[PDB]
């Protein structure tokens, strides 16, 4: 049967999802029959049509009354800033896809169920109290048809558990530290402004900005075995898309750079292809933007000296994670 | 006879107003008495040691209890939304200057006058029911002490009338046009984004952005012979700060690049010294960074073709306008 | 029926040539049979595979020998500086691209005839000797079959000539003065460091940098009856690619903003069709990117105060003016 | 008593050792008695005075003949290809400060003292056959008044040495791996074009772009007890100046957060005074733009997972290794 999927919350991560979905054909069977936002529909709509990162919609979005229509799709447009009084109900929605980043935990994301929704994924982190983490081509398969709230991760764990789950099963971690160098987000400023974080308070056009990220330590959820091995903090540096993931472990035995590369060629070329890539040319970070893969390990960066192993992963913190919100939303539903 | 002056809103601008007054080495006749802002005290104080735009503030800062200390003067921080029952009557205030942007009108500005403060200067473009629109250098002469709310205009403002007027007084201007390519601010986005302008809903560090300006029409509120005269727009490119005035306009007879230039470079050296400058020498934007004057006249962009004159004019957006709040501060005060 | 040419200079010009002739389809009937360039071939096919301005190439590039393969089509690669030792006379060569900016001139060009090549055309403004000057869509219908060293003018003339014909035509051009906001170029520079022009010595990322640009005084030599009427200059500002022609003229009659939109509105649907486009809605230089028009007039952003007018053009001033290259190609082997 | 010393070479490396001298009021006894560089005098004294990174410059400079005139003090101007005709022995200059890039070598910088300098210190990494490398603050007791031509590192390994030597003296490190995040330089470009690098080759402002870099092997020169334990790699990103060492190493046992904390602040307030500074406040790169310390360690960032440990340095890649220059000008000199 056909997932019903609604958009709650229309800012980049909902227009990301949105595009993603029609960029690869709706090659999942969901219908989004819905859109949340508090914005003008037609300004959300030009955004949809144009964007500076990700180019211009490969379609056409138009407004027509109370419906933003997307290649002949109909998409109900709401705007109201509490979910519970959204007609999910009656609109027979069976997953609500939460972008809004004020409901992450189960208790705040259930006023989708209250609405009539039947499950709901957040588009980031969740509280301790969800019912999973997931990210998806690593374990998907612990979702039940019981599970109602979950978290998708975010984007960064969605880069570094590919990365360290193949290396895990057959090098073994010890303990590991990353650094994301990451592009600039909407959370930081043009020039100095009044800000809750005195770091991200700073221009972010003109500096690299420390700032923390449980991402690392966010492994564990999604991958026991490494509970507590993880950690590390992230670099805001002045690009719009596109960061990468800088993991230094210590093996639990001796290895090569051959060797480590060869063990995530065969998960990028196996279990997790497509989710997965491997990389040997010479490229850049924008070489991956609007690039859907979840984590783009680059061979030619891998590094060893001892027992402490260097891997790095490019990815689009954008349009891999929006790709996962639908790869997520199937594996619920499909979920017994 | 100092002038006991209060900041309502310590944003960029009231920051730039204190570190304007302390750089100059405390040059104006003004004490800065209060602060009224709904910020974290300690916030404030780290934004106004560092700053990416205007480097580090050269002294000290520290906060006290109830105080910000600035070179060893203590400077009452207050947080109330409500102007009516700020303590200004208290603190004996002369004028409060008014850089919030909810204030800009006569009717809201006078709620400072009820709290017990003498007069109010908006740091912006003022309501029709203001007194008096100032561009210091150019109709300062116009105030009277019977003025209890006007405007200081805007800083696009204050860089084209000082550049305008010598040349209509000498020439005469018949009709013009101007473009201000402007630094962008933090009314623009990092990554597309909802706005309320779907142009300024777009990457501000990517894009060169077209987007209103009233300093054309607002001309006339300075130099009534140009009402209506005057008409453009502005647009934002990635720069951090400084802007540049781009006028063309008809002259009431033909003239040569030599005479115009000449023109300017006797009111930069006479009527408007230390407001409108006289540059030859091959800049960029970013030399005038910091620089206090409200008009940097660049000679060596000067283009003439019989009545058509193109005149170019740098100034930095933030900084000018600062220290012309000083200016006018002092002249409110000594009009009769 | 197949017209032969080779591209003398495989840097972002000759490169986005030959990606415009793939990308439309191959339309022109043109086959590209060697390209000339100092650099390694394997540097130039990755260069051709992957751009940060203009994404990635939509085909396949490989290198096999002496031959670049695009799509399957083997193209010769040769790397001499001095193109008369170049075997265009073996390769039947009809027109050489001449791409490098060191043969601008008819005497110099002719190098390429010397070789064997039977026509060539810069891409860039030409020595005064050369046979034509051409503005494709403009007066392409000056070429004549003894024409054998054309220049396409530039991007930037390109862009002004198809947006003031059909203003001169039913209004009338007095005189004209006109800014061009303009993308940085590899002429420029990443952090101060010596030039032969001291303001382009200076940082491109963080500065408006004023430059003298010949297009619209030169725009005499595509319409003569403007010859002498118009000048102006450059800013270049901080984006990588996509510029705006900024021009304000006096006419020779009253008009109105809507007039003005309406000569060149007909001339986008008429005479100009595909080389001039008409815009009204809300858009930023990005949105025009990898656009293959040599003028998109921005009719949203018109003035007019009193006789003058002021209007504006984006233009990517790289792919609009490669796109030209193979138009013009087609015309001057096509003239009788 | 006072130390004769000549910059050959005046690009942007000369510049700032010159202006490093006289901005921190001469406090070595160096003089400048003459620089050699083949451009135009007059433009390398307005890249003096002008610098977009670093300001301008607080003093006065002027050409007057054959010499430029920096604070009063007259400065010898040369332009020649072949040191080896250089007047140094007439000139009685005791080092050469080689900043070309073209005399890296023992071999080929003795031109120098063909003829007639003293002694030579190459502003890079020298080759096999120079007598010493040198990192100020932490090796520079090695230097012998026998000693020719010395080279003094990197920007790089001038901050990696100090952040390390006390750590593997008190922790000790098995082994480590880092990555530099790195402003871009004048060896990248605007937009793509040829490059021997095919990374290097893509635009420095729109990517981060990963490149090569000695300093982890090079460390083994000034600390041979960390010969070959450290690896690494650099992500250039799009900022001016100012750059981030980013070490993760196992260290010989368990420690904490705090303990490596304290050893680094130890080293800070001792033995490494005015090299290594401790830094405890939330503070962004661009703070410490200007900042002449070779590692600026930032104690916000350190991460500790059992053995494995992560530390970050701040450092400006200009001001900290031309302020090094001076330094290890007076050691050689002194060296016995
Ligand atoms: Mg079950
Ligand atoms: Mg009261
Ligand atoms: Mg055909
Ligand atoms: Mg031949
Ligand atoms: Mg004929
Ligand atoms: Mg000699």
């Amino acid at each position: 049967m056909t997932i019903r999927v609604v958009i709650n919350g229309y800012g980049r991560i909902g227009r990301n999802i949105l595009r993603a979905h029609y960029e690869n054909g709706k090659k999942h069977d969901i219908e989004i029959v819905a859109i949340n936002d508090l914005g003008d529909p037609k300004t959300n709509a030009h955004l949809t049509r144009f964007d500076t990162a990700h180019g211009k919609f490969p379609g056409t979005v138009t407004v027509d009354g109370d419906y933003m229509v997307v290649n002949g799709d109909k998409i109900r447009v709401l705007a109201n800033r509490n979910p519970a009084e959204l007609p999910w109900g009656e609109l027979g929605v069976d997953v609500v896809l939460e972008c809004t980043g004020f409901f992450t935990s189960k208790e705040k994301a259930g006023a989708h169920l209250k609405g009539g929704a039947k499950k709901v994924i957040i588009s980031a982190p969740g509280g301790k109290d969800v019912d999973a983490t997931i990210v998806f081509g690593v374990n998907q398969n612990v979702l039940k048809a019981e599970h109602t709230v979950i978290s998708n991760a975010s984007c960064t764990t969605n880069c570094l558990a590919p990365l360290v789950k193949p290396l895990h099963d057959k090098l073994g971690v010890e303990t590991g530290l990353m650094t994301t160098v990451h592009a600039y987000t909407n959370d930081q400023v043009l020039t100095d402004v009044y800000h809750e974080d005195l770091r991200r308070a700073r221009s972010a056009t003109m500096s690299m900005i420390p700032t923390k990220t449980g991402a690392a330590a966010a492994v564990g959820l999604v991958l026991p075995e490494l509970n507590g091995k993880l950690d590390g903090f992230a670099i805001r540096v002045p690009t719009i898309n596109v960061s990468l993931v800088d993991l230094s472990f210590v093996a639990k035995r001796d290895t090569t750079v051959e060797e480590v590369n060869s063990i995530l060629q065969a998960a990028a070329e196996g279990e997790l292809k497509d989710i997965l890539t491997y990389n040997t040319e010479p490229l850049v970070s924008i070489d991956f933007n609007h690039n859907p893969a979840s984590s783009n390990f680059d061979a030619t960066l891998t590094k060893v000296s001892g027992k402490l192993v260097k891997v790095s992963s490019w990815y689009d913190n954008e349009w891999g994670f929006s790709n996962r919100m639908l790869d997520t939303t199937v594996a619920l539903m499909s979920a017994k």
